[PDB]
């Protein structure tokens, strides 16, 4: 039934079954002390310690959080969503995970994964567009009582009354990337892959979209150190 889950589960993808339908997970762990561009990740402890102490009022504002409430959240479109994805910060690593819909018509196993999973109140973001949010039709009350309540940008709007992300990596947060698959290209490749479903076709487009939820750590991380200076 379900093609490829051998060559899947090499890239570290693993299916989710639902309700007859299913979606595809990938999770990637990485340390503490991995520098993505100017930061490590343990920068984010310190950024999220400063601004419980501020008084200063601001959309980034972390106060009342703890780093792992934090969810930074990127996503690829075809106009709808097709991949989810999403890292947090923990005591000893970063978890990535990305929830990817195989093709249309398995959107109630995709929520099921993703809702399950993420707080949709507390997304760290660079999206200038409103997502947009795949359509689904249930009668489960997990996923009822969100469609919603799922927003338009992150709680953490990095991009807040303001630039491509692949410009602020190189001439803000020193993060190049090696031979990445551009954003542009995702809705070709995921077109292709409806039909033909061989992992080849988004191998690029996972890798790209796991750069982007990383950068967003690092771009959370310099934004709150410029402001808490
Ligand atoms: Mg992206």
């Amino acid at each position: 039934d379900i093609p490829f889950l051998e060559e899947w589960e090499a890239f570290g993808m693993k299916p989710f079954i639902f309700e007859d339908e299913y979606c595809l997970i990938r999770e990637v762990e990485y340390p503490l002390s991995h520098r993505h561009g100017l930061y490590s990740f343990s920068e984010l402890e310190e950024v999220i310690t400063l601004w419980n102490q501020s008084g200063l009022s601001h959309t980034l504002s972390a106060k009342g959080y703890n780093k792992n409430n934090l969810f930074f959240f990127d996503t690829e479109t075809t106009n709808t969503i097709f991949l989810l994805g999403h890292a947090r910060v923990y005591e000893d690593r970063v978890t990535v995970k990305q929830h990817l819909l195989p093709k249309p018509g398995n959107e109630v196993a995709l929520y099921q994964s993703f809702l399950s999973e993420v707080d949709i109140t507390s997304l760290v973001t660079y999206n200038g567009k409103a997502f947009d949010w795949p359509q689904v039709k249930t009668r489960h009350t997990l996923i009822r009582d969100r469609l919603p309540k799922l927003p338009e940008f992150g709680h953490f709007d990095l991009l807040h009354g303001a630039v491509s992300l692949g410009t602020v990596e190189k001439e803000e947060l020193g993060i190049r990337r090696l031979e990445d698959t551009p954003g542009y290209l995702a809705p070709m490749l995921y077109f292709h892959f409806i039909k033909a479903q061989e992992p080849d076709l988004l191998k690029g487009v996972l890798h790209h979209n796991e750069m982007d939820v990383l950068s967003l750590i690092s771009l959370y991380i310099h934004m709150s150190k410029k402001i808490l200076s």
